RNA sequence: ACAU
DNA sequence: CGATGT
């Protein structure tokens, strides 16, 4: 089981979690910089991861790009197979951002088609993800 | 246990 | 050490 280089690697970023959250996508191969997402005041881990991906998945669709995503989120891989976020973040005025988010993002994918395979990355044969941000 |  | 998730 080898690294398809021709991919985009995507993760999120938090400060605290539940915290400040931010995702990026990167070219696998190169590293470069695809997009990054401006921070969210309060998220959790997986909704950034859940966002990262079907962003990855719109980012792709748009340029008419074949190329997989690679994740290290078992929890935000499921998610977006099933169109569904199943977060335990309570709903209020200082979260209410980020399940606007996810909310929009679960509706872009009950509107809309993609072939775009969505891979675990394997974080324990090959290290960290392109697209961490080093803060561990 | 596994993945973050 | 704590949290988010299956
Ligand atoms: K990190
Ligand atoms: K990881
Ligand atoms: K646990
Ligand atoms: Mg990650
Ligand atoms: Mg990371």
């Amino acid at each position: 089981e080898e690294i398809i280089w021709e991919s985009l690697s995507v993760d999120v970023g938090s400060q605290g979690n539940p915290g400040i959250v931010e995702y990026k996508g990167v070219d696998t191969k190169t590293g470069e910089v695809l997009f990054e997402r401006e921070p969210i005041p309060i998220g959790t881990n997986n909704m950034g991861e859940f966002l990262a991906i079907v962003h990855g998945l719109r980012y792709l669709k748009e340029r008419n790009s074949r190329k997989p995503i690679y994740s290290d989120s078992q929890t935000a891989i499921k998610w977006v197979k099933d169109k569904k976020a199943k977060s335990t973040l309570v709903r209020n005025e200082e979260t209410a951002l980020i399940w606007k988010l996810v909310d929009e993002a679960e509706e872009w994918l009950n509107t809309h088609t993609y072939e775009t395979p969505i891979l675990k990355w394997q974080t324990d044969k090959w290290g960290e993800i392109k697209a961490d941000y080093g803060r561990k």
